[PDB]
Order: structure tokens, then sequence, then C-alpha cells
């Protein structure tokens, strides 16, 4: 079988993360018998000996020699770290000289939570593992690629990355859809720049039968949560529920559930009836052997509970469940996990065209055959079917205007903009709301004292009316936020444009030079915080504010932007599109169920972009009526299963 | 460099298309090297015999055995041909038994010429060999495969059929564009149906190093036709302009280029700027040695013309050109049809992220290749490099209502409506123009009498009225569409709706089964005569009809809808995109420059059609906003390079 693989790849150099397991593993075992010199890198270091010892073997029955000088290990390699990523390149090039094929396959799990009960460091983790990394790395090899006049830069990406013009919701993984989505974009738009030396491909697995997904796997770890999430999501909307019909404070309210009695709730008259309710379908729909059936939550629970309730502006003690009950083991039942981890199985195994999962030897074996391709770049190659998941289609430009009728209930609202360079844009939309749509007030939440005196001064006459307030956010915006919600009250409409212009730096170097001046690691990671962590953080606070429809606005591209200007833009565009569309999704899981939508100022072509005075205008207007058509409010008759779903985590390009 | 080859594919048939030149050549002769038994199927006999010997005497000098046995021929089989393609599939089973690998590989050019110059019998025949005929051949050998439990269909499509929730224009190969995007579209929705016995994918292979392109090749020919389209384009434009401002009948201007002569109408004092003008450019512009300089136009030219002038509706006898003085060769010089293919091909390197062309071999090796992965369904493999040519997302389904003052501009319209099975939005589409917005009077364009009874029965009111006629078409549209012309007046909105529903018939049969009920050869034309020919046909006439603004609509999917139903409405969807997206962009080269654009009517999932009367409701006054939308008028002044390309070739998702 391996006789098809003998000079393949031969007299190539190969670098793998995660390469002691997984496809990793396969894709390194099957490029050293396919003639490539091979590094592995990751954490562990008895995997990676493990792994150099079998690879090793192979290729002595296969008939090579001095087999020890063909396979090398990285360990002590967690690819979140740029330190740990500068070693690595070290080690690999004293061991073998120039790399040729860099193999971004290292790729982490991520968080595992809903956006709202997602710590916004753990999201950092996961854009620095797996998305960060993959620049950082391709930053450092291809100026020796480019010298030796040719390379290939290759990112495990996933299916649920989406695709070009299309991004895939992948609920409680907001943070891994980014990173695949954001591997995609990458191969996306460097292409044209790495070329004619260097080739940059995406592959996009569907489900792959492994360690990965059988384990606590994949499976078993989203049964567990989808049993967790739903005590969780629960608990939160019956507390947020009983809130609205009570006397009582958040506080008294979640006083009720500190016996943690499931029975004792049910049958308490002096409990709301949306608590009693409750409680009676935990006893109805529970495992008798399971503590979570006479239990409420566990501390766990309570805590990402405490948070929600706290992120939502409850006033409650940090040591409210302090003395809750512990539930005695298990929470949740062996039969209830497994029932829940065979149902997920199952789905999968329904949605794909073939019935059934590659393994991880052919996904490694399509990827290998598919690395002796010299002839494409930028492209996406899905070396295994996909599932039957909802396309969210990217980039739809023609788009009217709300009805009257729902442009009429703007008449008094609370509206929110955040942004600093977009200052045009801003001062138009303020205008838009305060003159034409007789909003109550603007709330403009900047990030600099320049940029506040910059928008005082461009609406000094609603300032001065006292139609236009302005808060100096500087890193704190989730502060910022609660800051325009003591003070000026809840809002309708959310504007969320970024802080931060895009750089204008190179991003790749000439053949012969140094590549000193082209976007450093350190630039790119901050792209993606002022571009992509963001909006994320905004969507992660906006989503507990009761009646809110926030507009995820991305960096604006000209007729005079640089071609650098239009590669980043256009990697933020797509690599946010998972990100609305993921938490779109969500939404529709919480009580507040509020609108998020992307509005895009970014375009693929130049020749597309406004030329004269009129063109700019017309631009302009479309802005307007695109923030208009997803922050005009969608009255609750009218939020139907059907029309929700059409009015969350769609994206617009003006 | 064969040995990676051998046993890759041992032990299969495979049955290419086009095998005896090009792509198809390489597939064959790389999977007859792997170890296959392969059926080269086309026309010539030399030409197949020619490459038959190539592939044995290879596969000898290998090593392999019985040759003659390994390599068959079936000369005289034009794909276009349904006779012929049932004779292929008899020789090719007599010869090696059951087929395992379909390769539907060949793919004529087309047409090559814009729509409104293209014969509806043309665009039928490029279908039929390139998109109908993969069809017929899967119809004909999928039975086989599922009984044996194993098969594999390979659509040779092109980077030029688009790609998922993507269209990409083609100027002047709308046909062969379409064919392209419907062999994709096959590979997408038959897949589910197809699983887990038989694989379905397309390549898409960006343009290729070979015959067809070089060579006269599609860029010398793509060179001839550019300065030929560009003189017929320039006359015709010229023509309707001088007919706006001149009291001369189009017979009495079309007189004038009678002497054929570009100097002697330059300075003709009797005849209009516009023509006057148009002979200085002709002159100054052109080469000297070329008669194109001297000459205005050849009988060809005069022909397409004349064809334009009568489709358009204006009176001019058949033989207006007969003593037209024929221009001596060269027309058009080798130094100017030299310089226009060294532009194409300049043009299409500098897209290209890698700046080279693959090879033929190269593109057939990494099919090979990729025909070996087992894992994969439904999916579109780009074995080459793509152009930068501009995608249009395809589904949007966020999007509002036209200004207030476009739908003031709709009082005293003159519209058509086209259709006859979607009853309900028919009648909800004309009461909406007459009562909503005052509008002047809606034609009624149906199939039959009794599709003209039952409209004239549910719109009896503005029957009695004179608000509403009715025009019975039969299969002669575009002379109906020139009835209404005369009768009632030239259009602004059309709206193009299928005359015929979606079959309710297998897809595939039952493992043991004769698959009699599955969707035949002949059902399957139909379906591409009725829900594309039908848009195609109308769009052509439309496009010459000053001041349309054309919408096509696709079929109807509810949630009660079969699976069978969901898959040929999505085929339809995608194919029809590509149409919509390449007249979109013809259209600005014409001096009527209408607007054409696509509102589905047709989802991917189930899950998002409307549940209650509720949602049933709100979708049918999405369905009015959607057409509103692209049938308001789009004022003169505000027809800018920037808007302009927004309010054409768009696809929006009700
Ligand atoms: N599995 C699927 O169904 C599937 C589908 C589509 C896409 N993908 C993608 O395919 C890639 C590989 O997936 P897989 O299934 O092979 O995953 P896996 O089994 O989890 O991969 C584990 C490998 O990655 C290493 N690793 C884990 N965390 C690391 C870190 N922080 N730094 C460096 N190395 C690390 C592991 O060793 P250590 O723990 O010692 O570091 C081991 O070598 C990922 O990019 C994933 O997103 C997977
Ligand atoms: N070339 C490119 O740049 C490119 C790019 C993307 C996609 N494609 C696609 O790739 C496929 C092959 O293209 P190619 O470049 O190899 O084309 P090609 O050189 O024109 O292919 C010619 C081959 O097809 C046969 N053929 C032509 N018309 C036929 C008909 N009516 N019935 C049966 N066989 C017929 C020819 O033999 P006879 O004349 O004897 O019949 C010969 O075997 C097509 O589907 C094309 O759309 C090509």
């Amino acid at each position: 079988w391996a006789e098809s693989l003998i000079g393949l790849h031969l007299g190539k150099v190969a670098l793998i993360t995660g390469g002691s397991a997984g496809i990793g593993g396969q894709i390194g075992r099957l490029l050293a018998l396919s003639g490539a010199r091979v590094m592995l890198a990751a954490r562990d270091r008895h995997k990676l000996e493990q792994m150099q010892a079998m690879i090793q073997s192979e290729l002595a029955e296969v008939g090579y020699t001095d087999v020890e000088d063909r396979v090398h290990i990285a360990p002590g390699c967690d690819v979140s770290s740029e330190a740990q990523l500068a070693d690595l390149v070290e080690r690999t090039l004293s061991a073998f000289g120039t790399v040729d094929y860099l193999i971004n396959n290292a790729g982490i799990a991520g968080v595992e939570e809903m956006v709202i009960d997602m710590p916004v460091e753990g999201w950092r983790h996961t854009l620095f593992a797996n998305l960060i990394s993959n620049y950082s790395l391709m930053r450092k090899l291809a100026p020796l690629m480019k010298k030796q006049g040719s390379g290939y830069i290759l990112n495990v990406s996933s299916y649920f990355g989406g695709e070009k013009d299309a991004a895939i919701p992948y609920p409680n993984r907001a943070d891994y859809a980014v990173s695949k989505a954001g591997q995609r974009a990458m191969a996306e738009v460097f292409a044209r720049f790495l070329g004619p030396e260097i080739q940059i491909n995406a592959i996009a697995p569907g489900p792959v039968e492994g360690d990965r997904l059988r384990g606590p796997g994949l499976f078993a770890r989203r049964a567990r949560l989808i049993l967790e999430n739903k005590r969780l999501n629960e608990l939160h909307a019956a507390l947020i529920a009983a809130a609205r019909t009570d006397e009582r404070s958040m506080h008294e309210l979640v006083e009720l559930l500190l016996p943690n009695d499931v029975a004792a709730l049910e049958q308490n008259p002096a409990a709301p009836t949306a608590l009693r309710e409750l409680a009676r379908r935990f006893r109805s729909e529970g495992d008798p052997a399971a503590s979570s059936s006479s239990a409420l939550l566990n501390r766990s629970i309570a805590a990402k509970l405490l948070a929600r309730l706290h992120n939502g502006g409850y006033v409650l003690p940090a040591d409210i469940f302090a003395n809750l009950p512990n539930p005695p083991d298990p929470f949740f039942t062996r039969a209830q996990i497994d029932r829940e981890a065979r149902k997920v199985r199952d789905g999968i195994m329904g949605m794909l065209y073939l019935q059934r999962m590659p393994t991880e030897f052919d996904v490694a074996m399509a990827t290998v055959y598919y690395l002796a391709d010299r002839v494409v770049s930028g492209e996406t190659f899905h070396p295994s079917g996909g599932l039957r998941y909802e396309r969210t289609p990217t980039g739809g430009e023609l788009f009217g205007l709300p009805s009257p009728e729902r442009l009429a209930e703007l008449v008094g609202s609370t509206v929110y903009l955040i942004g600093e360079h977009l200052t045009e844009h801003l001062n138009l939309l303020a205008r838009a709301y305060l003159e034409r749509y007789g909003a109550r007030q603007v709330v403009m939440i900047v990030e600099t004292e320049t940029g506040a005196e910059t928008m005082r001064r461009l609406l000094h006459d609603h300032v001065e009316a006292g139609r236009l307030m302005t808060i100096v956010a500087g890193d704190q915006i989730e502060a910022a936020i609660d800051q325009a919600i003591t003070r000026y009250g809840r809002p309708g409409p959310v504007v969320c444009t970024p802080f931060r212009p895009l750089p204008t730096v190179p991003l790749v170097g000439r053949k012969d030079s140094d590549w000193s001046t082209v976007l450093s690691e350190a630039e790119f990671a901050e792209l993606c915080e002022h571009q992509l962590t963001h909006h994320f953080r905004v969507a992660r606070w906006i989503a507990l504010s009761d009646g809110a429809r926030l507009a995820l606005v991305t960096p604006e591209t000209t007729a005079t932007s640089t071609t650098e200007q239009f590669a980043l833009a256009n990697f933020i565009k797509t690599t946010l599109h998972a990100f609305t569309a993921t938490i779109g999704v969500e939404s529709e899981r919480t009580a507040q169920r509020i609108l998020i939508n992307q509005v895009d100022l970014t375009r693929r072509a130049r020749a597309e972009e406004p030329r004269d005075p009129h063109e700019r205008q017309q631009e302009l207007e479309r802005f307007i009526e695109a923030v208009l058509l997803v922050t005009a409010p969608l009255p609750p008759e009218a939020d139907t299963r059907y029309a929700g779903r059409i009015h969350r985590g769609r994206a617009i390009t003006v």
C-alpha cells in the first residue's frame, strides 16, 4: 500500500504541529513514507517519542536507511506560546535546513461554552493556538521558502470553518469556529502575495473517526454539556421570566434555589409559577439515579449562572452559593450522558452522504496526495464528506430599507454607537437616528478622550441639546457599556464599529530582503484583538441586554485602500461571519433572544468601490439603510420560528 | 514517475467522455497506468485510435500484458445525442461489465455569443452535450453501481461554473457557464441519494494550458469575438441612440450604412451625430490594413445586427443587407487578433496566484489521486488555481423594501407577469401592483387557456375593470411578449415565474429494482426546458426592451415538498444563478441596460420553511418585497457604475 507513496515527497522537509497523534500523526507518518524528512511538534515528550519510534520502524521495514535522521521531534511545544514557536523554527532549521511544507495541523477544541459563558481570555487562548500560531509560523518560514524559490503552507481547518461566501454556525464552539474560519481566510487572502513561489491552501475535513471524537472525547464532552447547558439555560430563563412578574429582587428569587431541592421548590406555594413549573419538569424528565432530578444545581452550574446574572447587571453577593448543598455523584448518570453521546454520533452519521466517518489514515492519505499538486493556491480542499448543517450566505448587496412601521418604532429609542476611527460613519449614523428617526438619545462609546472630543465637535448641536452623550471605554468596553446602562438606560440599537483602522504594512517581503518591515507576529495578534476580539467582547455583553439589536461592523475598504488593507479586511470579514452566524443561533437559546447581525464596509475588489463624490454619497446612504435593516425592532408578534432565524446571524455588504 | 500510480485504481472499469484528447485523454491515460480498464468515448475515430495506441504502448513499457484488453474506444459518440449515449453504455458493458467510474469529462465550448445573439437551439445543444448527458449516463450506470455496492460519478465542471453559495459571471459564455454550474449542482444535490454506495463529486479547474485554449483555440476565438462584438455593440447602440433623436425609421437609419464606407458616413452631413461620431472612432482606432477601418461591417456582423433589430421589434426587410459590399480580407488583421489574444492570456496569468497555468497532465494527475479518496461526496474539487473574477454571493435572506420614492414611480406602470402553476403568487403580486402601488395595468402571460381562465377568475374584479389582461403563450413565449408589446405597450416590471411545477418521482432506485420509476433521461431534459430554458428565452427577449426590470423566479419549496423536490429545486436555483450573473454583466454592454435579477422561492432545508398560516403570510409578504426590490425603477441619475452592478445579476432568497 505504501508503494504509491515512495518518492512522492522525496527531498522535502515538513514541519507538522500536533504531530504526535490524530490526523497530524498520520500526516507526518505518510509524509515520511513518501520520502520527506519530518519534524513532529507537540507538548508531551512520551507521545512524540512513541510516534517517532513507530514511524522510524515502518521506514526501516519499507527499506529506508538512517531512519533517525528522517523523523525528529520537538517536545514542550504549545502552539499558543509565541516563544515556543520561535524555538520550534530554530530547532527545525538546525536539524534539516529550509522547511518546504509547513503543516499547521494543531487545533485545540477550545472553551466549549456558549459565548455568554465564554471567558475573554479563553477565547484569546483558542485564537493564539489555532489561528495566530499559523501566521506566526508562516512569518518565520516563508522568507526561506521564497529565497529557495518554493514552499507550501497547509492550514488544517474544518468543515466548521465554513466556506468562501458562506458561514456555518457551530453552537458552543464560537472560538473554535472563528479560528477554523480564519485559517481558511488566511489561505484565501495571502495566496496572491505568496505566489508564484509559495502555495497556501487549507484542508476542511468533516467529522473524523479517532481519539479526539471517541476518547472523554468530543462526543462524550458534548453530551455532558448538552445536559449541563440544558439545566443552566432553563434555570436562567425561568429566573429572568419570574423577575418580570415578581416583586422580589433577583437576590430573593435566587434564595429560593438555596435548599437545592427540586421536590421542595415544586411544592413551595411562595415560589413563582415559572420556578415551580421548572421544578415539575426536572423531576418529570430526569433519571431517578441522577442527583440532577432531586437537586436543582451543583456549584459549577451555580457559578456559570451567577456569572450570567452578574454580567446581566443583577446585584447578588459573590458568596450566594457558598453554603449550597453539593449533590451526591452522579449529577448526570452514565445512562444519561451515553444516551446523549450516541444521539450526537447518530445525528452526524445521518448527515454524512456516505453515512460513514473517515479514519485519520483516510484524511492524511488524501492530504498527502493533495500536497503533491503544484498548480493550486488559495483553495480549501475537503478530503472527507461534510455535514448538512445550515449555511448562511454572506455578502448580500441587494437589500432595501426596513418597513415604515418598524422605522416608526425607533421614535424615542436609546441608541449606542461604538467606534473611533470611522468619524464620518459615526457622525452620519448618529444624525440619521436623532434627526430622521426621532431617537431620544445617542450614547457615543469611543476608545480615547481625543476620540470623544472629535465626536463632540462633529456633533456639537446634539451635544448642547443633551441628545448625544460620550463615554471613553479604553480597553474596558464591558464596564463602559455598564456605565452607559446606569447613566442613560438600556439600548435598542447597538452599532459596533472597530476603534482602530487596519495597518498599512507589507504582507510578504522581497526575495533577498530580511522581511523586517513585514506585518509581525505581534501585529497579527493585534489585528485579531482590535478587529475580532473587540466585537466578541461587545456581543458577549450585549447578548444579556433585553431588547438590544446589535450590528457588528467590519473595517472599511475604499478605491484608494492599499492591496494589503484589502487582504486584511477580507480576512476579517470572513472570520467574523463565523462568529456572527454562531452567536446568531446561540441567541435563540437565551431568554433575551436579542438580534445580532453583520454590516460589511469591506469589498473583495477595488473595481466595485465608489470612484466619485456622488457614488460615495450612494455608498454612505447604503450604510445607513443596512444598519437600519438590522437595528429596527422586530415586534414580539413577528418574531416567529421562521422570521426569527432570518433576522439573526446574517451579513450584508454595503 | 508512473510507479506512484501502479495499483492505485487496479480492478476498476472507467468510462471517459472526451477521452481522445485534452484533459480527458490524460485522465484515461493515467487511469490506465493506475491499473484501470478504460473506455474512451468521442466523435472522431482516428483521434481515438491514436490515443488508444499511445496508452497501450506506455502500458507495455511499464510491464502490463494483454494491453488491447485494457484500453477500448467508442467512436462516433457525440454526447449531445441520447441514442449515442445508450449505445456507449451497451458497448462499455459488453466490453468490461459494470462501470466503476463514470468520468463526465466531455464539455463543448458552446455558442460563444452574448445571450441576445445566442440562438435558443444553440443554448439547448450546449445543455444536452455538457449537462443533460451527465444525468443520462448516471441514470444508465448508477443501477449497476448500486447493485455491486460501489461506484463513482465525476463531473468535469469549471472554475466558471461558480461555487456553492456564489455565482461567477462568464460574459459571452452563458450556455457554457450554466452547463458547468449544473454539473457541480448535480453532485451537490444527488450525493445524499447516491450514498452510501456511490460517490459523486465535481472537479472545477481554472484555465488549462492545452489545445483547447492555444489551438484557432479558445484565446484566438475570444480575440476575434472581442473585435467582432465591439463593432456589433457599437453599431447597435449608435443606431438605438440615433433613433431616439431622429425622425427617420430604423429602416432609413440602417440605409445610411448600406454604402458600407466609414469615410463617406463620417463626412455625410445628412447622417445623425451618433452615427458620424461612430464612423470617426472606427477610422481613428482601426488598423489601416484591416478593411474594418474603411468598411462599417461584413454580412456576418450585418446578420447579427439585423436579428437584434428584428427581435427588438424594428420593421426592416430581410434583404436590407443583400446588396451590401463585402469588405476585402482581412476584416480584422492578424496583428489586431494577436494583440487581443495576448491581452486575454496576460490577463489570465495576472489573475492566477501562482502566475502559471497547469498542463492537462497536471490536472489529470491531481484528479486521478483525488479519485482514490473513498470518504468524500457532494463536493467540488479545485485541482488548479482559479482566477480573480467577480463572485456574486447567492441566497441573501435579509433584505427590506425599496425606498418610498422608487415605489411611487410604479404609479401608472405596465407590469408583465409570466406564470401558470404559482396561482397564489401571481394573484397576490398582480393585486399588490394594481391596489397598493397604482400600476396602470397587469398583463398576465400564461401557458394554457385553463391557466388563463384560473387567473381571470382569481382576478375577476381587475379583469372587468380592464386592469388585468391575459395572454396564452403555449411554447411561443417570445411571440406572446410581442403580442403584449403591440397590444398593451412596453413593460416596466417583468416577473418571470415557471409555468410548470417540479416532478415528484424517485431520483434513485432500490438496490434490486429495475429503476423504472426513477426520473428518466427525457424527464431531466424536460426539467431543464421548463426550469432553465424558460427563463433564458424570456431574458433573451426582454434584454432588448428599453426600460424593463426583469425578475427571474425559481420553483417553490414548502414544509411539505418531497425530498426529491428539494433536490431538483436546489439544483435549479444554483444553475440559474450562473445565468442571472452572466446576463447581469452582459446588460451593461447594451444600450437598453435593463435590470435582471433572481428571486428564489427554493430553500436548502425543510426546517427553514414556514410551518403555520402566520409564518406562511410572512413568507408571502417577503415574496412581494423581494420582487418590488428588483422591479422598482432605478432612476437614470442613480444608475452609476457603482450602483448599477449592485442592481444587476443578484439573487435573493424568500
Ligand atoms: N477530528 C475531527 O473530526 C476533525 C475534523 C475537522 C478538523 N479537524 C482539525 O484537525 C486537526 C487535528 O485534529 P485531531 O483530530 O488530530 O486532533 P487531536 O487528536 O486532538 O490532536 C492531538 C494532537 O495535537 C497535539 N496538541 C494538542 N494541543 C496542542 C497544543 N496546545 N500545542 C501543540 N500541540 C498540541 C497533541 O499532543 P499534545 O497534547 O502532547 O500537545 C497531539 O499531537 C485540528 O486542527 C482540528 O481542528 C479535526
Ligand atoms: N481547458 C480548460 O482550460 C478547462 C478549464 C476548466 C474546465 N474545463 C473542462 O474540462 C473538460 C475537458 O476540456 P479540454 O480542455 O480537455 O477540452 P478539449 O480539448 O476541447 O476536449 C476535446 C475532447 O473532447 C471530445 N469532444 C468534443 N466534442 C465532443 C462531443 N460533442 N461529444 C463527445 N466528445 C466530444 C474531443 O474529440 P472529438 O472532437 O473527436 O469528439 C476530444 O476527445 C470540459 O468539460 C471543459 O469544460 C476545461
